[PDB]
């Protein structure tokens, strides 16, 4: 593609860059590689995300069948998707997130005092895999199996893992241990309107998969961010801005979520353009948390910004359930590794090879 290539190496070492020179230009911009329509404004954006009617994320409805093991909270749209939004709300609500923090916040530091007598470790393979799966599985209440401790399997094949993760889940739903989510859910299930059938336990799995390679992308990305914007981490080490607001500039800078999908129902212009019932848009939210039209100064990190009316949770019908979970592992993160002030980059990040969840493979860190 002559103006956006998602995977091409160069695109993926800095996308940021391209998202502006295409925003600049083709605000709304057809894709024929993608057979999809690209919004790369906060405007466009937010009007995608905020009517299911007009674009949805049921591709049944534009006749793409659902794989049955796909079928869930996240593929389908209200009234169907509404009990099982509300069921997962609920149980989410009922968590005490004052105990999570407080014990993540004595794992992060456990975490990192071992690796503080490293030389040089992978930040990704070694903090933020292992803190976010931690959290995950703490927050949902189960235990990783023995055979899987990593949940390796779970990252045809792809049908089996799915069909094994199932079985999991379905066993975890039948014995429910003392706390978290999953036991909620359990005590929620009479009277919600939900049915204990495949939907919710692709629910479940598509929960997992939410509260674990998001987060730990966004943990990495955020710290590579950090160390490569001069004076950056300093100003954290000052005091000099409040981690909660640096958090929220974070999620916008480079917030992993880089494209959601719809399936519009009616035509639209959006940008001038006709968009067509039958064909996809992409919400490019990661451009648009740099969209000048929103943000000034777009691509310059402000950790103190000042409104932030990012998109880095989504919006509407299927905005993101885990935001304050996601916000305690940041602030956690930032505050552990604040307590060790020489963490300084030990080698070059290098970048996972994926245009719509964007995170490294690897981050190379010392804490001095
Ligand atoms: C920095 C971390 C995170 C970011 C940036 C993030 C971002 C997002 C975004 C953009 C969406 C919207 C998806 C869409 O519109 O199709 C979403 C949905 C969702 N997120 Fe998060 N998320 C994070 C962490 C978490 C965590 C920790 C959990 C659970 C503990 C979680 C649970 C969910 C769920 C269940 C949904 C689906 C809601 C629905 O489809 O109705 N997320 N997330």
């Amino acid at each position: 593609d002559p103006l956006f290539s998602p995977l091409d190496p160069a695109v993926l070492a800095d996308p940021y860059p391209v998202y502006r020179r295409l925003r600049e230009t083709h605000p709304v911009y057809w894709h024929a590689g993608l057979d999809s329509w690209l919004m790369t404004r906060h405007a466009d954006c937010t009007a995608i995300l905020r009517d299911p009617g007009r674009f949805s994320t049921d591709f049944r409805k534009i006749d793409i069948p659902t794989p049955p093991t796909l079928l869930s909270l996240q593929t389908l749209d209200p009234p169907d998707q509404t009990p099982l939004r509300h069921l997962a709300l609920d149980a989410v609500r009922a968590q005490d997130l004052d105990a999570l923090r407080k014990e993540l916040t004595l794992f992060a530091d456990q975490l990192l005092d071992e690796l503080a007598d490293r030389e040089s470790f992978d930040f990704i393979h070694d903090y933020a895999d292992v803190f976010t799966l931690r959290a995950i599985t703490r927050f949902i209440g189960v235990e990783p199996p023995e055979t899987d401790e990593a949940f390796a399997r779970f990252n045809e094949p792809g049908l089996r893992a799915r069909a094994h993760f199932n079985d999991l889940v379905r066993s975890w739903l039948g014995d429910p241990g003392p706390h978290g989510v999953l036991p909620d859910v359990v005590r929620l299930l009479p009277g919600s309107g939900v049915e204990a059938d495949d939907v919710l336990v692709n629910s479940v799995r598509a929960f997992f998969h939410a509260g674990f390679e998001v987060p730990s992308r966004f943990l990495g990305n955020a710290l590579a961010a950090l160390l490569a914007t001069p004076g950056a981490w300093e100003q954290l080490v000052r005091g000099d801005v409040g981690l909660d607001t640096a958090v929220e500039e974070l999620i916008r800078y480079v917030g992993p979520v880089q494209a959601l999908a719809r399936a519009c129902l009616q035509d639209t212009e959006l940008g001038g353009m006709a968009v067509k019932e039958g064909q996809v848009v992409t919400a490019l939210i990661g451009a648009a948390n740099r969209d000048p039209d929103q943000f000034p100064d777009p691509e310059t990190l402000r950790l103190d910004r000042k409104p932030n009316n990012h998109l880095g949770f989504g919006r509407g019908a299927h905005s993101c359930l885990g935001l304050n979970v996601a916000r305690i592992e940041a602030h956690v993160t930032l505050g552990a590794l604040l307590r060790h002030p020489g963490v300084r980059s030990a080698g070059e990040p290098v970048v996972r090879p994926n245009g719509t969840l964007r995170g490294l493979s690897r981050l190379p860190l010392t804490l001095g």
